[PDB]
């Protein structure tokens, strides 16, 4: 019934049938992206029309197409031919990754480079990576992947321990041509293995860890209805899944007495970029747009009970399309559970004699994705007190290189001869806000220091200032941790019982933003990552901070083009885009497999409620 | 057996006897502080000598004394008379709290102020607050408390809902004189109650929460020996307790193979200040030094199983002295337990076919204190991967005032006519470092951006720089979140297998430091709070960042005086002092009892180990 329900296998099969009947999905076509469109703005609107957006690639080299289909009515709504040299290439296909290593194994330049290093081609793995846009004019309008080589000594060996530095190749994956092979010189291949399940490396396993048992004897406190609608401790929301963005939260609302009060209409991680900071020509092109180029939902893991998710777990198993339009289920791809979260509130009062303690808990919605060497966990948390938090967990195996003799300013040493280039992991959260409805505004709040003098004779006073962002051209903001800067999203037409506008406050971690030179290719393609906060007026087609087609696309799309419209955002339907990330100088302890590091953000009520919203929590 | 064992009831009883026989503990004497002294520096220290430091107050007006006694030998080691106008007053005594309300209840100025407001003196509670040092020359050398009034409508009523603004009194608690009563005008006393257990306010309690059962069927993974020595998952440490500082961690070390490697010699929260930013003369003097003036350990809560600490809990019950030298047990004052902490490391490798997941855990050592309206939880965490983290949890009831007609730049409105002045909560962690031994140094690490040009043709490179702090005069540092600034504590004489000095990196939260004007009394007395990081050379008597006697001390004591010695800290026995805090603009949701907010810091290994230290964690 719900328009926000997960896509079903039948819906995906029906999209395939509709495309086939329309003549759009013959044997030379491949589906590079397929996802459900959210309902347009309008309460009720069209009753039931589930629409899907499809990007269709052609392996014969014909122009690709963007197609919108109505699965309800069995019709193609629109189909447009794309000029990829202008608007960008489609996302990378899983089947294109395998092509790179195979093509290189028969290229005379590649074989000659490996022979110079006394390497057996049968043992050389090639990491196929997105190409970006640089100085190679022949790449415009072609689908290019770039390949970096690693040696696998035996089938269970971690190839990441054995990078083949000084060598890179570029491959046209449609015409199946190796365009360039670049060899800047022989580096020793690091010889130490990185096999973290080898007892020679682990030593004997610990026998000291006693079990921790987390159980819910009466079951969990949340309910799931309609497949993906959650009700938990006054919160209400729908859990969506999109092959590009991964988990998407819809319709986040809080039940305050008799009233269901909206907070966030749609929350997602709408892009994530991983730029590398090594100026070697072997790697200076390396920038992953995991969301926009690779599609993080496509690579979601099946999560194992007791290992990945511990406790009383409820799973969702989202369905995506494969490259031919057949449904593929990601079994146990989303874990949901509640967690104890320590003390919520506590006070022992001398004068009244009352001692009061209450415990907190949070609802957790998570998934994990694996892109090559890296593994990322995406965690959304809802707390009893109205706080919403996102946390990204980064782990996996660091990307490696040789460590140059004499050292490096841009690479860490992990093991003898083994380096790890400096890089960042930067996320963009897209928060389509709906604080008590859609009439919202953003205020920047700074601490204000005051000078000792008249009206402040003891020099103790301090204050704060709020500045309303009224137009998009002034809504590109930077962090300032030293002034305690936060941003408040409020509804100027909905007041609390003190006659102040209701609001939520965004607390950032204030980590560095994109470090690359502003003139670089990556700064132009990932312009969102250069500033901490952007606010736009809502528009149906403004979905991603990097635009629709990120692969091999120059600048020109995404947030800088949206904000040029300079739209009114003072008490309007607005979207907050928050950039946050980790700057990774790898340490020895990250090798041979990296312990989790985290980054995120949170939103806390700011006069949204008329008093604490957790006065009705029982004592247990 | 261990020199670091908790003080026992028998030890305190023996101190009382020694003082009594020496003639130092007559009926006019009160113990304001008593604590065990740490062993002096000595890698061959064998002969047991348990020494206690005592501050003795005299209620008849005679000079107080600082006394050191040896419990082992039954002797007074030293006894010095204190000139408090010079070096500061002794900490506030619990018995002096009651004296303020009783003295004001018979003062004709106070009674006339209450009569104008139609307040029954029997219902007026007085919060007894520390005085600080301001313009009143008559207070130098006298023990002063200041009192602010709150109305309790009935014995179980929350008086904090009913502040009596416009009224403050100063009291000499030794001569039992009311020195000043200041009445700046009548403000309405806010009438709404704040009784968070009243069903009229809570509404019906939730019936939706289902239980979360956390058990350890084989018991916990840590061992406790000698009363307070912990071994857990390669970690080794001693858990101390001091009536001023609270929980103190000693001898933090990590067992790396067959070697016990020291990391931190002593960790404590050595001061915490709560400065208020309301310029009203009723409150412009208000600054709590909860550690230095009140002693946070003496107000530690007894923690209840299943409410305060959930899971398989091991308790410590520290012993302190009362004002007469009798031992007093704080039953269940410290909770220790381990808890699951999500994913530790995870990777699914395409090329090897190996799927790997391990879970993380942390050891938790905590206590809770209550000082008047506020309640603070102090949490130390040890993680499997070598991370050490501190977290403070702030809750309780916010301090209130009237909300002025026409509003305020320095006070939030919480309820009709009820205000909450702006304030901060600022902590100082004192970390006596011992990274692989005592020869340590500190480096400041900044991210370095690079410009596009030769050697960086694509404009992607970035780097970092490290600056060694070589003398105390250059070791007062500020945060810089925009450049990703961290501090590394390393041992230049102990190298990892890559021939780099072993180290640990301190990650701050980069919250604002003290906001008061630099010329203010509070900036002088809480100078530590004006900067994020200080490094000193270790000295036995440099224990607190604010000096030994904080109460009514005129300023400059502690860190500014220590740093002025300008000692060598480059490869020496050093102490790191980290300032961190919360800036609190109270929100409606903080009333009538405030949900927990948190702040803290963490330390992560930085080439301390030769590879990841958690390769031997089993799958379970
Ligand atoms: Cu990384
Ligand atoms: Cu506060
Ligand atoms: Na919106």
């Amino acid at each position: 019934a719900s328009p926000f329900r997960l896509a079903s296998a039948g819906e995906i099969s029906e999209v395939q049938g509709i495309l086939r009947t329309a003549g759009l999905l013959g044997p030379e076509k491949r589906i590079a992206y397929l996802g459900v469109l959210d309902p347009a703005r309008g309460a009720g609107s069209e009753a039931e029309d589930r629409r899907f957006r499809v990007f269709i690639h052609d392996v014969s080299g014909a122009r690709p197409q963007e197609v919108t289909v109505s699965v309800t009515n069995g019709t193609v709504i629109s189909a447009v031919e794309l000029d990829t040299a202008a608007t960008g290439e489609l996302p990378v296909l899983e089947e294109e990754f395998e092509v790179v290593e195979q093509l290189l194994a028969t290229d005379e330049r590649w074989l000659k480079a490996l022979a110079a290093r006394n390497l057996d081609v049968s043992k050389v793995r090639v990491a196929p990576l997105s190409a970006g846009v640089f100085e190679y004019a022949e790449e415009r309008g072609r689908r290019i992947l770039r390949g970096l080589a690693f040696v696998q000594d035996f089938p269970e060996d971690s190839a990441w321990a054995h990078p083949v530095d000084g060598l890179v190749a570029y491959v046209d994956v449609v015409s199946k041509e190796v365009t360039r092979v670049i060899d800047t010189g022989v580096f020793p291949v690091p010889a130490e293995h990185g096999n973290y399940t080898d007892p020679e490396l682990t030593g004997p396993l610990r026998t000291t860890q006693k079990p921790i048992s987390i159980t819910q004897p009466e079951g969990p406190s949340f309910t799931v209805t309609g497949g993906n609608h959650i009700e938990w401790e006054k919160w209400s929301l729908d859990v969506g899944f999109d092959v590009r963005e991964g988990v998407v939260l819809h319709n986040i609302a809080f039940r305050d007495g008799d009233r269901l009060r909206p907070i966030i209409n749609r929350a997602s991680i709408a892009e994530m970029v991983v730029p590398y900071g090594d100026p070697s020509p072997i790697r200076s092109w390396q920038n992953y747009f995991d969301t926009g180029e690779y599609l993080v939902g496509q690579y979601a893991n099946s999560l194992e009970l007791g290992c990945d998710c511990l406790g009383d777990i409820t799973y969702l198993s989202p369905v995506i399309s494969d490259a031919f339009g057949n449904p593929r289920e990601i079994r146990n791809g989303i874990c949901m559970h509640e967690e104890d979260w320590g003390i919520l509130a506590k006070h022992s009062d001398l004068w009244s004699g009352i001692n009061y303690t209450r415990r907190n808990r949070r609802m957790v919605i998570s998934f994990f994705t694996t892109i090559g060497n890296y593994d990322y966990g995406f965690y959304w948390y809802l707390y009893l007190d109205g706080t919403i938090e996102f946390e990204a967990k980064a782990t996996g195996v660091v990307f490696t290189s040789a460590f140059p003799e004499g050292g490096s300013d841009n690479i860490s040493q992990l093991a003898p001869g083994l380096g790890a280039p400096f890089h960042q992991h930067i996320f963009s959260a897209r928060l389509d806000m709906a604080i008590d409805g859609f009439t919202n505004r953003v205020e920047e709040e700074d601490v204000v220091r005051q000078t000792m003098g008249p009206g402040n004779e003891r020099g103790n006073a301090f204050s704060r200032k709020r500045t309303v962002l009224t137009r998009e051209s002034e809504a590109v903001r930077e962090a300032d941790a030293r002034t305690g800067r936060t941003w408040i999203i409020s509804n100027p037409e909905s007041k609390n019982r003190l006659n102040e506008p209701v609001g939520y406050k965004l607390h950032a971690h204030n980590q560095p933003t994109l470090l690359a030179d502003p003139g670089s290719s990556i700064a132009r393609r990932a312009a969102f990552a250069t500033k901490d906060l952007w606010v736009t007026r809502y528009a149906d087609d403004e979905r991603y901070p990097t635009g629709d087609f990120v692969n091999q696309h120059s600048g020109g799309a995404g947030l800088p083009s949206y904000i040029a419209q300079d739209r009114d955002i003072d008490g309007q339907d607005i979207v907050v885009w928050h950039t946050f990330g980790l700057t990774h100088f790898p340490r020895v302890e990250d090798w041979p497999i990296m312990p989790v590091d985290t980054v995120g953000f949170k939103l806390r009520p700011e006069g949204f409620f008329d008093r604490s919203p957790v006065l009705d929590v029982p004592a247990n």
